[PDB]
RNA sequence: CUUGUUGUAUAUAUUCUUUUAUAGGUAUUAAACAACGGAGAUGAGGUGCGCGU
DNA sequence: TGTCTATTTAGGAGAT
DNA sequence: CACGCGCACCTCATCTCCTAAATAGACA
């Protein structure tokens, strides 16, 4: 495993953006020379070139004429089964004698073998191998339907080749015993097998025109890779230069070579290579070839790279936490009654029931659902409903946030007077990230606002819809993006979520140190993804309230009979322009309707805001270091199954056919499960019997292999949600919700 | 070189910002806890805005 | 006439 | 379900690459 230092440059270098975009306008017309010839020219033709123009008995000239490569496209020196090394060095000579990128050299007399060769010239073969590599027909890894259309069947032929990289018959050969030294064979899909290495034997060299036919047409026409006008970096790889300490100093110092002669470049000391640790030596002993040269924020900084030595430890399963992430009334609610035993643990929703000031506040039903929390260990007390109130200002919720608030506040000057630094360290960015939340709404609203103003202004005319060049010019010489306005609202946005992320990981370090110092070797999480997150439902827009719903200019009385356009009538969401005598003009949105769907925002914009998908990723960063361990299971199973029982609430289909039902319908009225517990104390529950239970373990995650870095010990199983189903009632731990 | 990046101060002043207002900008003051594999490219998705349907 | 720096070339992926 | 064409923003996924020896050229 390969790891980065980033250092920071003391001093004057001649490293400016100068040097960095002279290499960029290299790389770019190396780029658009490849972009061009890439499906025009042969192998044959450059390795002959070459061959009579030089003259020797290289080996990536031989390759170019072997009769594998002579008659192909310039695109397979870029596939994964052309030797890596001689594919460079022929394209980079028949490039370089022929002088197509257009080298007059560079700004410092850096040498052309490490700014140009393995400089911008590599960068540029990597980056086409990513595309040509990754350049395939998307088709889908399903069962074959065994004797199928003809055309379904070439089509799973083919596609399987190169979904395992196949070559011929003897790609096959070792897929046999691959699938009948196996547990549980598939013997119908043994048949599809059979079937399909049946049809290959006859058809192979359709299969291969058919492969080479299809990769030229999806890059008939790509346009080349571009390196963009803001990326502020170049890699030279230099085989020889000297990274040494500086003498009475923390700093180091970088002597690479720069005219033939060696310069100098001092660099700031680093806390993560602190001098008598056991990875400076690491970094000074084992370090890399390629350095990178980076401006950020007009600061020059330099990359290394150097061998680490992996220490993660295994899965013990001795105790379990299980940990369900839902942005409805706690961030972090786990899998155990809190009953005042972690060490260096704060309970907040404890916390906040001892003062009576917030809890008269509070109805009878809402002090009935935060004492269910007050018992749970829990962490983020982000309580979305009460943040509302903060933006509008005639709400309900505008007394209880302010209390919610000063106590929190309070909190944290206490935390700081008893000098408690991780608990202090962790309600700091709690009370940070939900003042951050709303300026983050402010600002995007305002973005949003100031782009209707600019577009309604401009009023961009342009013919009928068919078209980029058919359409008005001025969209992309004036665009919103470019306009001063805009490009600041975009930098305020961007310091908001630079610190919303850091609190976010200061909130998830204090949890993960939390249940390691206590003794716990493993965290339960879900792969959660954006489907999980429900999105509240935003009123019908004004442009297409009557355009698209074909409620245009309609009679007043009965504009429809649709029922959701009913409710929406019901309340003062949506006012309507009358005509002379009963029809609609035109909608403006009333002050009620207006922050409703303000509401609907807010609530949704946090999906993304707060990097929901993305929790589970700082866990599994955190792990790599830590004693315990990250397990993941699979999403959309436990939020709904009771953990009474341990099974699965279903309901009965038209068909007869059970279907597993749905969370809203099987969790009652004031969010909470049936089951009687909280809806998120209910899915903890659940993520956790998952991995204590041995039986349940193989059925969602995957078996223990060897530690890796950003791996969960425990990941997710590739088998299909159907699949978990059916072995899900082998173990007959399914119910039937209400029939 | 009591050293890099980010986070953590409801800290002191403000003739500042409603386009960060329990926050930030501009200058001072306090340290101590944390985490830290980077660069480039390609692709997918969502969201906003205009034009029309 | 050593001595440092820059250039050329590396062949033919397999087991999992 | 909104639909299509563009101007953008962000978030997320996946891939390449992080070498080493021999040799020629440029110096005093
Ligand atoms: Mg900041
Ligand atoms: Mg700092």
């Amino acid at each position: 495993m390969k790891k980065s230092i980033k250092f920071k440059v003391k001093g004057n270098c001649p490293i400016t953006k100068d040097v960095i975009n002279e290499y960029k306008e290299y790389y770019n017309k190396c780029s658009d020379w490849i972009k061009n010839n890439l499906t025009s020219i042969t192998i044959g033709e450059m390795a002959k070139f070459l061959q009579e123009t030089l003259g020797k008995d290289v080996a990536y000239i031989s390759m170019g004429l072997s009769d594998e490569w002579k008659d192909k496209p310039l695109y397979h020196l870029f596939t994964k089964k052309y030797h890596t090394n001689n594919a460079d060095n022929l394209l980079y000579y028949y490039i370089k004698e022929k002088n197509l990128d257009g080298y007059k050299g560079n700004t410092l007399n850096i040498g052309n073998t490490f700014f140009r060769q393995f400089g911008y010239f590599k960068l540029v073969v990597s980056n086409y191998r990513t595309k040509i590599r990754t350049l395939n027909c998307e088709i889908k890894r399903k069962k074959i339907d065994a004797d199928s259309t003809s055309e379904d069947i070439e089509m799973q032929t083919m596609y399987e080749i190169i979904k395992h990289n196949l070559n011929k018959k003897t790609d096959w050969d070792e897929f046999i015993s691959y699938i009948e030294n196996v547990e549980n064979p598939n013997i119908d899909n043994i048949n599809r097998y059979k079937l399909l290495r049946k049809c290959f034997c006859e058809n192979e060299n359709m299969i291969k025109n058919k492969l080479e036919l299809l990769s030229i047409e999806q890059l008939k026409n790509f346009g080349g890779c571009i390196m963009k006008q803001h990326i502020n970096s170049m890699t030279l790889i230099i085989q020889h230069f000297k990274i040494e300490e500086k003498e009475n100093s923390l700093g180091f110092i970088l002597n690479l070579p720069l005219n033939k002669k060696q310069y100098q470049i001092e660099l700031w000391g680093n806390r993560q290579v602190n001098k008598g640790t056991k990875e400076r030596d690491a970094f000074l002993n084992t370090y890399g070839e390629n350095i990178v040269f980076i401006i950020n924020n007009d600061e020059l900084y330099v990359v290394f790279s150097y061998e680490y030595e992996l220490e993660k430890e295994e899965a013990n399963f001795v105790k379990t936490v299980g940990l369900d992430v839902n942005f409805k009334h706690a961030f972090f609610v786990t899998s155990e009654k809190d009953n005042c035993h972690l060490d260096g643990y704060i309970n907040l929703y404890k916390y906040l029931l001892e003062h009576d000031e917030f809890t008269n506040l509070l109805t009878n039903d809402e002090k009935k659902d935060y004492e269910e929390l007050s018992k749970v260990v829990t962490f983020c007390p982000f309580e979305n409903q009460l943040l509302f109130a903060r933006y509008n200002k005639m709400s309900k919720f505008c007394k209880k946030e302010q209390v919610l608030s000063k106590l929190l506040y309070a909190l944290q000057k206490q935390l700081k007077d008893e000098n408690r630094t991780k608990e202090y360290i962790y309600v700091s960015c709690v009370n940070k990230l939900r003042a951050k939340y709303v300026s983050y709404f402010i600002l995007k609203e305002k973005y949003y606002e100031k782009q209707k103003e600019y577009d309604i202004e401009m009023g961009f005319v342009d013919d009928s819809t068919e078209s980029k060049e058919s359409m008005d010019k001025r969209r992309t010489e004036f665009p919103f993006r470019n306009t001063p306005v805009a490009n600041e609202l975009l930098s305020k946005l961007n310091n908001v979520q630079q610190d919303i992320n850091g609190c976010l990981k200061n909130i998830i370090n204090y949890i993960y140190k939390i249940f390691e110092q206590n003794g716990y070797k493993i965290v339960a999480l879900e792969n959660l993804e954006n489907s999980n997150f429900e999105k509240k439902q935003v009123l019908p827009t004004i442009k297409s309230l009557l355009k698209y719903h074909k409620l245009e200019n309609q009679n007043v009385n009965d504009i429809k009979a649709s029922d959701k356009v009913k409710e929406y009538i019901e309340n003062g969401y949506y006012e309507l322009i009358t005509n002379e005598n009963n029809e609609i003009v035109d909608a403006k949105y009333t002050e009620k309707g207006a922050m409703k769907v303000k509401n609907a925002n807010f609530f949704n914009l946090m999906m993304k805001s707060l990097h929901f998908a993305s929790v589970k990723d700082e866990f599994v960063l955190l792990s790599n270091n830590g004693k315990t361990q990250i397990a993941l299971v699979p999403s959309e199973f436990t939020s709904q199954m009771d953990s009474t029982d341990h099974c699965l609430y279903m309901k009965k289909n038209d068909k007869g056919k059970l279907v597993k039902a749905d969370k809203k319908e099987v969790r009652t009225k004031q969010e909470k499960h049936i089951n009687g517990l909280n809806a998120d104390f209910n899915a903890a529950n659940n993520i956790k019997y998952i991995v204590e239970n041995e039986v349940w373990r193989e059925i969602f995650c995957t078996r223990p292999k060897k530690a890796e870095y950003n791996v969960p010990s425990l990941d997710t199983t590739k088998k299909g949600p159907s699949a978990i189903l059916h072995m899900l009632k082998k173990i007959e731990a399914i119910k039937i919700l209400e029939t």
